[PDB]
């Protein structure tokens, strides 16, 4: 995350790491045995990391739990990063307690301007802020038109643009597969862009809300 700020105590309880002998991927509980992320971010098995707010520390309200399953959505595209997302299933179910608390799928999406939080330990481009620390940033939609005039015919139905086209304020690399949270909902998943932070190339997300059916009969398939 670049241009944020150090996540306060209790504040994004659903944010996990994704580790295969170190961190990798961010990702959101959604219930006590499924977390959401991205498909790039696919390992045939990850271990899911909860509770976490230092993930270089041993601060003793971390989970450790190994997937079950790891479910890229059926459509996804590496070509292009069009439906960017995925369900991890855990082995045993997390317990819900002050650190590790799940986020609730919308079922409605969120239109431009709405002020969202994304979070994450990927890079900072910052001398002062540590990416080992969750750090958290307020980022806007963008409207579909300013999207798609940033990355001309790259943008599919299931992305969206949010952050600065001036600059300064990302996602980045290692923050993938992470929230993006609005209104209290996983709106997006922390997807792609070029680059970080630069002006004119904003952030893209996957779009949560056109996904529920698949998401939710996923997840029903106990
Ligand atoms: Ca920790």
């Amino acid at each position: 995350i670049v241009g944020g700020y150090e996540c306060k105590a209790y504040s994004q309880p659903h944010q996990v790491s994704l580790n295969s002998g170190y961190h990798f991927c961010g990702g959101s509980l959604v219930n006590e045995n499924w977390v959401v992320s991205a498909a790039h971010c696919y390992k045939s098995r990850v271990e899911v990391r909860l509770g976490e707010h230092n993930i270089k520390v041993t601060e003793g309200s971390e989970q450790f739990i190994s997937s079950s399953r790891v479910i890229r959505h059926p459509n996804y595209s590496s070509y292009n990063i069009d439906n960017d997302i995925m369900l991890i299933k855990l082995s045993k179910p997390a317990t819900l307690n002050t650190y590790v608390q799940p986020v609730a799928l919308p079922t409605s999406c969120a239109p431009a301007g709405t002020m969202c939080t994304v979070s994450g330990w990927g890079n900072t481009m910052s001398s002062t802020a540590d990416s080992n620390k969750l750090q958290c940033l307020n980022i806007p939609i963008l409207s579909y038109s300013d999207c798609n005039n940033s990355y001309p015919g790259m943008i599919t139905n299931a992305m969206f643009c949010a952050g600065y086209l001036e600059g300064g304020k990302d996602s980045c690399q290692g923050d993938s597969g992470g929230p993006v949270v609005c209104n209290g909902e996983l709106q997006g998943v922390v997807s792609w862009g070029y680059g970080c932070a630069e002006p004119g190339n904003p952030g893209v997300y996957a779009k949560v809300c056109i996904f529920n059916d698949w998401l939710t009969s996923t997840m029903a398939s106990y």
